[PDB]
């Protein structure tokens, strides 16, 4: 069978474990020898090393959620030059990827964050954004759009500080949330695009008994966030199922390895039709998931 290997941002995360379930499922469905490698840390050279080993192994396709788009470019070009398909998730515009695959529409996702935040604080107040790092591509693109949307809808909202690179750490997210709540009495919402961020922020909000005024929104695995969703310390997840991303990556790899070419009109039985931007080589699905007390038990 054709060999497909997915590479997460880092091992030891419920988010990426869920992704791997989708990879393994696609391997069954598409007759692939599929696997997922979790790096030992989020430092991008660890992903480069894994990719060098996969090129040496001469695998058929490498799929990856990059920690840094630019750090990986040379090794992605080395893979392509070797005849290996390179696919990303969370890296729209990655120059050497055959395609980037996304599970939500960026514009819509940002809007949903701001509208949900604005409703609860009456369109006025402070907020902050947590990102996984200052260079991770997709978190920063989402943050940029969220702020831009905010400024052209709710001028009485504002970032209390520039974005904080804490979203992959419960500790760092908790500490930052405690600090910012003490500093900014008008802080009313914390947004995290990393999945550990709402856990840390939610724990801080719980400790200070602050859930009435300080809302917490973000990306999350529902089961990991369940205790805090149920106690109201996490207000809402605005996210997607990363198993769908893992699956879609491997499904697109299958298409390409079978000699087919991706163009507008592309569809996956299990997902539906994607939008396909041939100029930027981005395949988008529209599968945003809202995680609230009302559906927390219906999820993974
Ligand atoms: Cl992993
Ligand atoms: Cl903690
Ligand atoms: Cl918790």
């Amino acid at each position: 069978e054709k060999t497909v290997v997915n590479i997460s941002k880092v091992d030891g995360m419920p988010w990426f474990n869920r992704m791997g379930e989708g990879v393994v499922q696609a391997g069954k469905e598409f007759n692939l020898n599929a696997s997922q490698v979790g790096p030992s840390s989020t430092d991008a050279p660890q992903q480069v090393k894994i990719i060098e080993d996969l090129i040496a192994r001469k695998v058929d396709a490498i799929t990856i959620v990059p920690n840094d788009a630019n750090v990986l470019e040379p090794v992605f070009k080395k893979a392509r030059d070797a005849g290996i398909v390179v696919l990303t998730n969370e890296s729209p515009g990655q120059p050497s990827a055959n395609w980037d695959v996304e599970i939500i529409d960026n514009e819509k996702f940002a809007a949903e964050y701001v509208e949900h935040m604005a409703k609860r604080m009456g369109g006025k107040g402070g907020y902050v954004i947590y990102v996984g790092s200052l260079t991770v591509p997709q978190h920063n693109l989402w943050a940029d759009l969220l702020v831009k949307y905010q400024k052209e809808h709710y001028p009485d909202m504002h970032e209390v500080t520039r974005r904080m690179p804490v979203a992959e750490s419960v500790d760092d997210s908790r500490r930052t949330t405690l600090d910012l709540m003490k500093t900014y009495p008008d802080l009313k919402a914390v947004v995290s695009f990393g999945s550990n961020g709402p856990i840390g922020a939610g724990r801080a909000v719980k400790e200070k008994r602050a859930k009435n005024k300080v809302a917490v929104y973000g990306m999350m695995i529902p089961s990991q966030a369940a205790s805090l969703i149920k106690s109201g310390d996490i207000t809402e997840g605005i996210t997607y199922d990363p198993a769908t991303a893992g699956y879609a990556l491997a499904a697109v790899a299958s298409t390409l390895l079978n000699g087919k070419t991706i163009e507008p009109g592309f569809e996956l039985k299990e997902l539906g039709k994607a939008e396909v931007d041939s100029d930027k080589h981005i395949i988008r699905f529209h599968k945003v998931l809202l995680v609230n007390k009302d559906n927390i038990d219906s999820l993974y």
